[PDB]
């Protein structure tokens, strides 16, 4: 059964071609997606000249009341000798227009030191890195319409990878074919985990966690779990950010979560808070704890390095996709593969073109 898999590659690799192309090339750009912004957008990464930082709830209230038709749901809370606190917002009137959407505050004086609107188109200073980063996984399509597409392209790319891994395991046309061929089993093996983590990153609840669950049990998120609750049971929101940060340090004591609280999260839709420990430069050591909006009780824990095989195999996908599992080498590594993939998806559509040139 040799040519059956050969046909199965040509039909797959070509459907994938320009999606995988766009996706991977932009992904290379995103290899330094934090770094690019700091170069492009240095106001957002100010110095914060001060001593004692004011409480996460304090910084929230600044933003919620200077912008009375907006609400803070995610915020990055720094250690005050560093980057400006990041508070992210959403309309209060459901589908209202807002001029700005993410806020940078000095964490010692809540005074705004930069604003941004998320993903306006290519605008070099500020909406570039967000736009590339949301175009990359969704080709900026209407909503999940196409988040699904790019995740599907991911699914075929992975399936095509473990076909190619079996099929290959123990001129203009002359040169394009030779370049493309040159990957070997080595390159097919590199491709496989970028595709797999792609599946994880776009269709986590839908494909990847249900498929892994056959091999080890994946507890769903608190977010998965409360999306599935009957709405009357959700309760009414009584906590605030400060009350959460207390509760998470109380719980962090108990579980031995070493790291410090850096992110705080609240979701309207399901009435719960999130306190996430550790910085974005070591995403493998980040933990999360989620608390009920009314009780303050612990709804779920995602303590890094802990859980079931399937669960920590999930939390490795985002570190694997971004190279961070291998440090700056790996980031450089991934920045390379996305270029390779671009090359592949091109050279491979060409050897279709010039094969089709005989019919011309
Ligand atoms: C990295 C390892 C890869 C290897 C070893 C590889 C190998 C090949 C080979 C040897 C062909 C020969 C064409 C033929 O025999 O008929 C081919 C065709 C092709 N491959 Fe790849 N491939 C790789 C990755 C990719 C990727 C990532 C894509 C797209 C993203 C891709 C897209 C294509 C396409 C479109 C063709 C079309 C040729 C046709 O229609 O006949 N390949 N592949
Ligand atoms: C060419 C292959 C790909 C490469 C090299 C690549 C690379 C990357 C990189 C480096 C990141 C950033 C990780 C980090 O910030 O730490 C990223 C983000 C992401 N990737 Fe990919 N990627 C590729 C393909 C895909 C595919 C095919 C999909 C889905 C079909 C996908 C979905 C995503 C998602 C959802 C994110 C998260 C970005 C965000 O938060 O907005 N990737 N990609
Ligand atoms: C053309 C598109 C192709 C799509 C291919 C991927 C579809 C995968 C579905 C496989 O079937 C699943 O079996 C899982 C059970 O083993 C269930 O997971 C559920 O049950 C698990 C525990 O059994 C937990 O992971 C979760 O609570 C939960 O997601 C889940 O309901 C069900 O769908
Ligand atoms: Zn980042
Ligand atoms: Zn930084």
């Amino acid at each position: 059964m040799r040519p059956v898999l050969v046909l199965l590659h040509r039909y797959v690799g070509l459907a994938t071609a320009l999606f995988l192309f766009l996706a991977g090339l932009t992904g290379s750009l995103l290899a330094f997606h934090h770094e690019i912004d700091e170069w492009l957008n240095p106001g957002f990464y100010a110095v914060g000249e001060g001593g004692e930082r004011l409480s996460p709830g304090s910084l929230v209230q600044r933003v919620e009341s200077r912008y009375p038709r907006q609400l803070v749901w995610y915020m990055e809370y720094p250690e005050a000798g560093g980057h400006p606190a990041l508070l992210a917002t959403v309309p209060r009137e459901a589908g209202a227009k807002v001029e700005h959407d993410v806020f940078y505050l000095d964490p010692v004086s809540g005074e705004e030191v930069g604003k941004r609107l998320w993903a306006a188109c290519c605008f070099q200073p500020a909406n570039l890195v967000p736009w590339v980063l949301e175009f990359h996984h969704n080709l900026t399509l209407p909503g999940n319409w196409g988040l699904y597409l790019m995740g599907g392209v991911a699914m075929f790319w992975f399936l095509d990878c473990f076909v190619g891994a079996w099929l290959t395991l123990p001129n203009a046309y002359r040169f394009n074919f030779d370049l493309h061929r040159a990957g070997g089993l080595w390159l097919w093996l590199l491709l496989a985990p970028v595709a797999l983590s792609s599946v994880a990153l776009n269709l986590p609840s839908q494909v990847f966690k249900p498929l892994v669950s056959l091999f080890s049990p994946i507890e769903p998120s608190v977010y998965e779990a409360r999306g599935r609750l009957p709405r009357e049971q959700l309760g009414e929101t009584r906590l605030d950010y400060d009350r959460t940060f207390q509760l998470a340090s109380v719980e962090a004591a108990r579980l031995g979560i070493a790291e410090p609280i850096g992110e705080l999260y609240y979701s309207f839709e399901y009435n719960f808070f999130g306190a996430g420990f550790g910085d974005h430069d070591d995403p493998m050591g980040k933990s999360w704890l989620f608390f009920h909006g009314s009780d303050g009780r612990l709804l779920g824990q995602e303590v890094a390095g802990q859980g079931s095989w399937g669960e920590r195999f999930y939390r490795l996908q985002y570190p694997i996709h971004g190279g961070r599992i291998a440090g700056l080498p790996g980031r450089i590594a991934i920045a390379a593969l996305g270029l390779a993939i671009a090359g592949l998806s091109l050279t491979g559509v060409y050897i279709w073109w010039r094969k089709r040139r005989a019919r011309h």
